[PDB]
């Protein structure tokens, strides 16, 4: 089992922490998935993300609002808790 981050309206990272606890991820899952809402204009930022399976995001991708022109882009990291930061740069090692 693995915990991940299944917050859903957070600003910032911390905050989707403040919502999405240490729990158990589902058992028809084995990834994470990350969506990213980024905004054409404006410094405002929504953030999503919690459990998902290579069928719920077979196909990712970016996903440009039809009234708004705010893009949301979701991926799939595995790893527990590997959504930590948006802003994903590398992997780390592991303490076990």
């Amino acid at each position: 089992m693995f915990k991940c981050f299944t917050c859903e309206n957070a600003g910032d990272n911390y905050n989707c922490n403040r919502w999405a606890e240490d729990k158990w991820c589902p058992q028809n899952t084995q990834y994470c998935l990350t969506v990213h809402h980024f905004t054409s204009h404006g410094r405002s930022t929504s953030i999503t993300k919690k459990c998902a399976s290579r069928s719920e995001c077979h196909f990712v991708g970016c996903h440009h609002s039809r009234d708004s022109e705010h893009t949301e882009c979701r991926s799939c990291c595995e790893g527990m808790i590997c959504n930590v930061e948006l802003p994903t740069n590398h992997t780390n090692a592991v303490f076990a």
